[PDB]
């Protein structure tokens, strides 16, 4: 089956959306949570979506889950590693995974998320888990994986915490700072907290990304390049709507992290129109094809290798410039990145 048999870059992936049913009822039975259901495969058909919902409808799906995962040092680490498991079925040579560390934990943050009382589990020492069982699947798997920590929009108080996060954890695995989600909340690209800790990721030598564009106006991919100073767009989709700030990306440019199969879940692209990456194809753009969400959307990398094969006629030859396009606009030092070039060539070709 799957569309592209051969190695794929992934840059766009969120832990916390990629745990599998298994270990959320394992977790959940042994901490006392209970889920809406008992056996595996019922937990996925309601806590996995499969037409566009809406986003009160979509937050839903984190609250039957991440009770049972957030503040036990345990789980924390196992979705790590099996998150490295996973991708590695996939056929993913090199990926990058973000996640937010203060959505995971239930101490040293306020508020406290998901609904459970105070702990001892600290973001601080939540990524170096996470950390761990990422360089543990790396090398029990094979697979190359690097960390993104992710600001969330609508809590300006914890970006700064995440820069420090970025700079002290950088080596061990993480490579950059993330801004998601909801940009729909007025002016949060602007919000001080925001926008000076990407200063300061800047001024550290922080790589940068944001979540713009997928359901916002292009104004928010906007102030994501001219303010925050972000290398790489999330999305991006509605960048479409200023044709100058496309062609100036085309020019300078700039990586789209596409995600197909999200895209459509979500409402950001409406079936009875262009999709935005057709455009990207026929445009030459700087693009990756990427899962967002395993969990929540039901699938797997090649869910959309496959839905771009089949209802939008990518062949391989597309496949595989945007697999080299995702490895050289990878967070990945000089000469990391210079050896995952040469792996994929060799293996294209
Ligand atoms: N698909 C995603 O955007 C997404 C975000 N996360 C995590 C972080 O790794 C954040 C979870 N989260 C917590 C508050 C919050 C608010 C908004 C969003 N997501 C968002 O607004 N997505 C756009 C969207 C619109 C409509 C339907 C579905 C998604 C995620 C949020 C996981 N998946
Ligand atoms: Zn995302």
């Amino acid at each position: 089956t799957p569309a592209f048999d051969k190695p794929k870059v992934e840059l766009h992936v969120h832990l916390d959306g990629a745990i599998k049913p298994e270990t959320i009822l394992y977790y959940g039975k042994r901490r006392g949570i209970a889920l809406p259901a008992d056996t595996p495969e019922e937990l996925q058909n309601i806590i996995g979506m499969d037409k566009p919902l809406t986003l009160p409808d979509f937050l839903a799906k984190f609250d039957y889950y991440m009770p049972a995962i957030a503040g036990c040092r345990d789980a924390i680490k196992r979705i790590a590693y099996e998150f490295v498991e996973m991708k590695a079925k996939d056929g993913v040579v090199y990926v990058e995974v973000r996640y937010s560390p203060h959505l995971l934990a239930n101490s040293k943050v306020e508020p406290i998320p998901w609904n459970q009382a105070e702990g001892d589990l600290t973001p601080d020492e939540v990524v170096s888990l996470v950390n761990q069982g990422l360089q543990e699947g790396e090398r029990d798997f094979g697979v190359k994986v690097r960390s993104i920590l992710c600001c969330m929009r609508h809590q300006p108080s914890w970006s700064s915490e995440v820069v420090e996060l970025c700079k002290k954890y950088r080596e061990q695995t993480v490579v950059a700072i993330d801004l998601a989600g909801d940009e729909t909340i007025e002016g949060s690209s602007l919000f001080p907290g925001h926008v000076q800790a990407y200063a300061e990721a800047v001024k550290s030598g922080v790589h940068r990304t944001v979540h713009a564009g997928e359901v916002g106006s292009a104004n928010v991919v906007k102030e994501a390049v001219d303010t925050l100073k972000t290398e790489r767009l999330g999305h991006g989709y509605h960048t479409l709507e200023d044709t100058t700030l496309y062609n100036r990306l085309r020019q300078e440019n700039m990586h789209f992290e596409i995600c197909p199969w999200s895209s459509y879940l979500t409402g950001a692209w409406k079936p009875d129109t262009e999709h935005a990456v057709i455009r990207f194809k026929n445009d030459q753009v700087n693009y990756s094809l990427n899962t967002d969400d395993p969990l929540i959307f039901k699938s797997t990398l090649d869910t959309d290798y496959q839905m771009t094969k089949k209802d939008m006629g990518f062949t391989e030859e597309e496949f595989k410039r945007l697999n080299i396009n995702a490895a050289k606009s990878s967070f990945l030092p000089e000469d990391e990145k210079k050896e995952l070039l040469d792996l994929l060539y060799k293996a294209y070709r």
